[PDB]
């Protein structure tokens, strides 16, 4: 029933583009939106990739492995899972292993790679994959990991035991401020639920 | 170590902002990024999403979603119920009161998350994620009622929480749909725990 009947440029960043979108709703009426781009999307799936990095290691309980950067639109530190966009030609896969490898140090093996998935679809088109990976900690690739972190990026490695994966995020935002992102959130959350 | 050195507007409308964040880098070198940000908050987070249970004995429990047109996106998607928590309105109430305008169903509260990040590498973004319990067998659950406000048009699609994961990906592949990341990382996770 609904559509975009157009979209206008309202102010085009580097990164980010904000747009009036007019489109119609299902009474047959007219109405708009302010909508948030990127710039950066060609022909990817979608915008980027996030990982849920599960590290297994034998005699360990299995671990998520999660990130803390500063995050400037945020003013503050943020634990999230490993991400980032998709280069141009890069597959998700590729993309979330690369990425892994940049941000942890961990070379890791896909499991899994959902279809696009929404960050903020009231507000953004911004998309991601969401691939799960395996990462063999038994292996010596695994063992004393580097992060490779590229220009600009620092990055900290925080890996929480999955099967207390929520108790230690309250934990580590008790400590400090700090914001958990929605998705790891969600995530351990649906550990408990389950 | 890292922090905001001072915030340029680029441009502002009714609902949103883009902005030119300047920020330290742990070297102490002086960087930019263009942080997006409502304009609506004032509260704990800008919004809430609700997690509601829908528990009927002698059924599957099911978590209960909704489907709009999502202007940004050009197209529906599959969400957490969820709205923008209104000035002096509590995390709970804007949850229970959201859960029974868009699904018409009437819970009680189980937990409420901390504010979470919705996109911290573009936006301020924050919610609060609520988990909510509905007793589908009381009365005032039988014929569930929603109050859309003006413009809102949700329809309301339960599933079970057991085999979540593979009914969403059913839903995308047979409807043309994109689900949300939060919904698709609880999912997941139903799925990985133990
Ligand atoms: O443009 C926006 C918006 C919000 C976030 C980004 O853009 N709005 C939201 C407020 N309104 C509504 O809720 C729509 C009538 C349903 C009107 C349009
Ligand atoms: O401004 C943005 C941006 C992206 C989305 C919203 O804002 N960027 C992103 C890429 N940046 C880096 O990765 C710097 C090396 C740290 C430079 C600026
Ligand atoms: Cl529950
Ligand atoms: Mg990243
Ligand atoms: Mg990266
Ligand atoms: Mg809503
Ligand atoms: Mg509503």
């Amino acid at each position: 029933k609904q559509y975009i009947i157009s979209e206008e440029l309202i102010s085009e960043g580097k990164w980010v583009k904000l747009e009036k979108t007019t489109y119609m709703d299902p009474t047959g009426k007219t109405r708009t939106w302010e909508s948030v781009k990127r710039t950066t999307r060609k022909e990817q799936t979608a915008d980027g990739v996030a990982v849920i990095p599960v590290l297994q290691r034998t005699l360990h309980y299995e671990c998520i492995v999660l990130v803390k950067q500063f995050r400037p639109p945020m003013g503050g530190y943020c634990i999230e899972f490993p991400a980032g966009l998709i280069d141009d030609g890069e597959t998700p896969e590729a993309a979330a292993l690369r990425e892994l490898e940049e941000e942890t140090g961990y070379k890791g093996d896909i499991a899994e790679c959902s279809p696009a998935v929404c960050m903020d679809p009231g507000l953004s088109n911004c998309t991601i994959h969401i691939v799960t990976v395996t990462i063999n900690g038994d292996d010596a690739e695994n063992a004393r990991p580097k992060p490779k972190p590229g220009d600009g990026e620092f990055v900290e490695v925080i890996s929480l035991p999955k099967n207390d994966l929520l108790q230690r995020l309250d934990a580590l935002v008790a400590e400090e401020h700090l914001t958990v992102d929605a998705r790891v959130y969600s995530y351990a959350l649906a550990l408990k639920h389950a």
